[PDB]
DNA sequence: CCTTGCCCAAACCCCACCC
DNA sequence: GGGGTGGGGTTTGGGCAAGG
């Protein structure tokens, strides 16, 4: 129908429940590989991305190992997460 | 009617035939204004919507004559398919 | 049965925002 | 040679049954 928050007029009805999802903060798709979630599936599939493309270099973390495709990200994942020990 | 790869019991044996087109690939379906191919006759009227509907406006693709009903598809396309 | 249209989640993509 | 996320939107795949 209608946002029932916000009053948007929607065409579809999926892009309504995404929007309320946002409205909500629902992120019903959750990472595998860390505690990131998202409220649309191609928001978790662009995620899954910076974990390593496949016939990439993967810079997994010192800590806790988790990969990352790009090594100023991992260096921002350590700066946010690891800095219990600093 | 039941499925022969998954094993799902239909209601419907049409739907049974569909559904199976899924496991098979094959894709009877196929739009005459573009690569689109599907295995629901259902799916390929929805999609003919895409290309235009009688009475509103269209805006065909400058190089392949390719008609479109909403400007971001149109402009999607030419990036796929025009590069130059 | 067979058509067909609707419902909903999922794909892909563009643009704006953030750290 | 920035890299990644959030908002927004078209379009598509799978399912299902009411009514031809
Ligand atoms: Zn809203
Ligand atoms: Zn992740
Ligand atoms: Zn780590
Ligand atoms: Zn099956
Ligand atoms: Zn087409
Ligand atoms: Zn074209």
């Amino acid at each position: 129908d209608t946002c029932e928050y916000c009053g948007k007029v929607f065409k579809n009805c999926s892009n309504l429940t995404v929007h309320r999802r946002s409205h909500t903060g629902e992120r019903p798709y959750k990472c595998e590989l860390c505690n990131y979630a998202c409220a649309q599936s191609s928001k978790l599939t662009r995620h899954m991305k910076t974990h390593g493309q496949v016939g990439k270099d993967v810079y997994k973390c010192e800590i806790c190992k988790m990969p990352f495709s790009v090594y100023s990200t991992l260096e921002k994942h350590m700066k946010k997460w690891h800095s219990d020990r600093v």
